[PDB]
């Protein structure tokens, strides 16, 4: 015999603003499934991943999760870390969600987890700068170089249609590999990345070219730039710096702190002629998942159809977690005022989705030694140290380094 309640424990992370709908939203769960009861237990992210770590490892995870994608590679290596939820699909609508998004959180022929929302990184520009300068946004990539000229001889010397970090330059030339080339970035199987040596050299001349061309500062102003938090620089709020590329979720910081009226707007994505593949890096924000040794995959299956696809629970949770991904879900949004098509954020997520995506992409990417790495890498180019040849060769060589250890085995 059973019992006549279900007793489940979740796990998230967030501040206050997410706790508070969250909390909502369970209490919306638990009026439509009265014997199953919820054991919330959340936290800041700072040091949640640690104490679920070690949950996870001794089978005392929860039912239910808030999982973050670069997870699964730790937790997940065969797929089997997390219940596959291909086998509550009774419970769970998958219906409302397509298949490009479900693959990124399929792993070894296993859904380890439904992605809340999904993210990428796109262009944004300054409306006001790009009038002043008498362009348009680019549609291909030789225009962005070409502004980059007309920045600087019809503005001055201090003017750059976009201004990128390292992590943003390196997402952007990826881009324009896969768009040449339609190759994956990294070989997963292997532990290493992907390119040949002609690619890596391809890659770093890209960079030269880019800011020889003056479309982005170089890494002799990163004492400027370089910050989680350029968005609050002179440069930024007088228009100087007149764009990013950015994820389009995450796009609110620089859009505020414009000089208004200039407003931040979203811009073409540039394109080689005849790409079949516009090389976006897609990435589940976060991911809800189930333990792998749940008692009640069927009841914490109920829990995250509610929180993802149910009326109350998407009403509850709103846009604290992105803009949803689930088609039930933003049509809710959509006709209740919360999501508005005219939102930058919400535009480019529009238009990212839209965008031909053939090629996919690894967790790994964005391992912050990697990213880390390749700041190293461009300063050694504009600082003189490495010609772009023998920055390539050490990015290779460095870069593969860092991914067989973050792969198995670090030490
Ligand atoms: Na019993
Ligand atoms: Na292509
Ligand atoms: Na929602």
């Amino acid at each position: 015999g059973s019992h006549m309640e279900v007793n489940l424990r979740m796990s998230w992370w967030g501040g206050n603003g997410r706790h508070q709908v969250t909390l909502k939203a369970l209490e919306e769960f638990h009026k439509q499934h009265p014997n199953i009861n919820v054991k919330a237990e959340y936290t800041g992210w700072d040091g949640h991943l640690s104490r679920l770590t070690t949950q996870i490892a001794g089978g005392t995870e929860p039912d239910v999760m808030q999982t973050n994608w670069n997870w699964l590679p730790i937790f997940s290596k065969d797929g089997t870390g997390f219940y596959n939820l291909f086998s509550v699909k009774e419970q769970l609508d998958l219906a409302q969600f397509d298949p490009k998004e479900l693959q990124q959180t399929t792993v070894n022929g296993k859904l380890n987890g439904i992605p809340i929302s999904v993210t990428a990184m796109i262009f944004y520009f300054n409306d006001a700068t790009w009038a002043k300068a008498g362009l348009e946004y680019p549609k291909t990539w030789d225009e962005l170089l070409a502004a980059g000229k007309v920045f600087k001889e019809k503005l001055g010397d201090q003017y750059y249609p976009v201004v990128l970090c390292a992590g943003q330059t390196l997402v952007l030339i990826r881009s324009y590999m896969t768009q040449k080339y339609n190759i994956p970035t990294i070989d997963e199987a292997n532990k290493k990345f992907a390119y040949s040596p002609e690619q890596w050299v391809e890659f770093f001349t890209m960079y030269k070219t880019m800011v020889d061309n003056h479309v982005m500062p170089s890494t002799k102003y990163y004492a400027s730039f370089g910050k989680s938090n350029h968005y609050e620089m002179k440069p930024w709020i007088n228009g100087e710096w007149a764009g990013t590329y950015m994820w389009n979720s995450t796009i609110t910081k620089y859009s505020d702190n414009l000089t208004k009226p200039a407003k931040l707007v979203l811009g073409p994505y540039p394109m080689l002629p005849g790409a079949k593949d516009a090389g976006l890096f897609f990435l589940p924000a976060q991911m809800l998942s189930i333990g792998k040794s749940t008692k009640h995959p069927q009841e914490s299956a109920m829990l995250i159809n509610f929180l993802l696809n149910s009326k109350e629970g998407v009403e509850a949770l709103g846009l604290e977690r992105g803009v949803p991904l689930s088609a039930t879900a933003v049509t809710q949004l959509r006709a209740s005022g919360v999501i508005k098509d005219e939102d930058p954020s919400v535009a480019g997520l529009n238009m990212a989705l839209e965008l031909p995506h053939k090629m996919t992409t690894s967790p790994y990417f964005l391992d912050w030694q990697i990213w880390s790495l390749f700041l190293d890498a461009i300063q050694y180019i504009d600082y003189g140290q490495k010609t772009v040849q023998e920055t390539a060769e050490y990015f290779n060589k460095q870069g593969d380094r860092i991914l067989k250890r973050a792969m198995r085995g670090s030490l």
